[PDB]
């Protein structure tokens, strides 16, 4: 003998056809069932079912109950929803290392190769080590993303009007018309359809045409602009106003009136020379 | 018999109460222990412990040692730190397919449904296939994020001053005062508190008021501006300077002096006509 | 006896040295092999190999076949490529709960601690719950990233020219030369190297110098600018043009010619007084 079993209680019952029943109180019923240990049971229609260890209940068909007081709790499944799997799954049985009120760890596993090999904590730690980089990057991206929201909306607040009015706080305008132009070299222009033309010129105003070299127009041939609030020229190069003109205009007036009386002077002389 | 064991060495010892001891040299001590195979041992307080296969050592209580020279290396645990799990865990035993110096693969596993079913490489490959999309996206985001840092900081370098001075490289200013205005239609304005008013006008300068139609002010009623470095008008519409004024002013001078002597001419005649 | 086996067919063969053979038709050949159940086989060089349950084939060395009609399908491996693992792996055997045409679930597993403990669906669900946050964030980032592409490229389209020409649609220019300047306080300037100098002034034009208080230059000492299309001043402060000048110029002309004949008048009188 090389099969010893130190017990005295009710004997093993290998009942089902071609069973196998070992240890005290071990009833085995499912055909081709196997029960090993103290008080194990392989129930009725648990075809080919195995219960190995104290109080182990092989409940299901083709499935297994391993270790003290483990049950089978599922059995073979058909077209079942496996976690993460995109298409119905199938199972020919179950291998249970536990029960409803007690699970066990599975220890000392080499990593996995085939898709139907078991995975281990070490293999999972590689994913998590990645996820946690994608994680930390997403935060590092969030701030970058946020700071560029506070940076851009400074531009659209700092600028903004320069698009609309086409101006700045010290360079306003109020126009709907066509776009301005600096045709000739070195030129400047201002206002609606402001056609500069000649060299070094300036077409200052809505629809103004400076079409001669070095000039500074304030209008066109038909529409022409006055120049208000101007000072009386001092240097030879300074512009002259009406206050200085009128002064001349009135100076002419004296001249005419002095001359008026001179001619009435000379008529009288001439009258007298014929007379006296 | 349907239980054969081709051996000759020391006999199986099923020592502990209700043990089970099979194969040569197989000592079994833990109560309700089970040892099957060559030279297996279920030690002292390895209650309900199973050692199945060559030199297999069931060391712990309620746990299992499966396969040639596997040991149990943990046993049931209490409030233990499981990987990735957020709350203490519990274990009623261990199922070992190996030992310190040799682990095994677990093969031919259907995917997992319940949270306490084993996971397989295929199920993990679904996560990794995702992670690696989040991964590649994060890179695709990084460049986009970076290129918009080099794009925006061109705007704040290309522009920048237009916020500060309210100007461009050919349109400067130096003012702290209030904002300019183009009140009337078609108008333009320039400088601190530059109040344009009338139609088509221009209020050129810090605090300048062009309040009449089509005009071009360079000041207000009290403060008024000269116009330096101006050319002598040629066309009927061109502005006139002092160089052309003085020339008139001096032309008047001749006129007065010629006239001065004319009147001293006429006095003498008149003197003589009374005389001779 | 506590080892019962209800059968009648061909007897168990424990052939290999120190084998163990249980149940009908169970041939066991590998040395130290163990076969338990109906029609199990532990083949030739399946050293220490275990086949437990109906038609179970222990094919490989040191490996295991568990449950009705499971095979070993790999055996111990050497320097093998494990999924996700960065360095060759090793395995001392295999623990099979299935075969080519039928896998099983492993149920009732406590989570995993060591790197070589089995992982369970619950432990994987923690990773996926994260991944799916990194996922949803990446989408939330994508839109943010995209909307800031449509926001910035409005700025470079809304602005754009203001960098190039240094202007707006109503404030043009055409110059390559040096940058403008508002040296003195309260000042404005316009054009290439436009050197304003005095207070409240304006240096309107490419290379123009307004170097006196409150003035409005349109050039420098050598280069000086005309002012085309100007209106005839009305108020005392309004600029005067040639149309008003010429009118004076011609008014002088009358004055001279009236005076020409006055002097030829007076010569004749004087001639006559000597004569008659
Ligand atoms: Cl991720």
């Amino acid at each position: 003998k090389y099969y010893h079993a130190n017990s005295t209680e009710e004997d093993s019952l290998a009942v089902g056809t071609d069973s196998l029943a070992m240890g005290a109180k071990t009833i085995v019923n499912a055909d081709a069932g196997i029960g090993i240990g103290l008080n194990t049971l392989v129930m009725a229609d648990a075809i080919n079912g195995i219960a190995i260890g104290s109080n182990a209940r092989a409940n299901h068909a083709n499935s297994i109950a391993m270790g003290n007081g483990s049950q089978t709790t599922r059995g073979a499944q058909t077209d079942y929803t496996a976690y993460n799997m995109d298409t119905p799954q199938n199972s020919v049985g179950e291998f249970s290392v536990g029960s409803e009120d007690g699970q066990r760890q599975i220890t000392n596993v080499a990593a996995g190769s085939a898709d139907t090999d078991a995975v281990n904590v070490g293999q999972l730690k590689v994913t998590d080590a990645q996820v946690s980089r994608n994680t930390q990057s997403i935060t590092n991206l969030n701030t970058q993303v946020s700071n560029l929201d506070t940076r851009v909306t400074n531009i659209e607040n700092g600028i903004g009007d320069i698009v609309t009015t086409g101006s700045t706080k010290y360079f306003k305008t109020n126009t709907d018309g066509a776009d301005a132009n600096a045709q000739g070299a070195d030129s400047v222009a201002i206002g609606s359809g402001s056609i500069a033309a000649a060299e070094n010129s300036v077409a200052l105003g809505t629809n103004s045409v400076a079409d001669e070299a070095n000039t500074v127009s304030v209008g066109s041939s038909t529409q022409q602009r006055r120049i208000t609030n101007v000072a009386a020229g001092v240097n030879n190069t300074d512009a002259v106003n009406v206050a200085q003109m009128k002064q001349i205009e009135d100076k002419i007036e004296e001249i005419l009136s002095k001359i008026y009386h001179i001619e009435n002077e000379i008529a009288r002389i001439k009258k007298l020379i014929k007379l006296h």
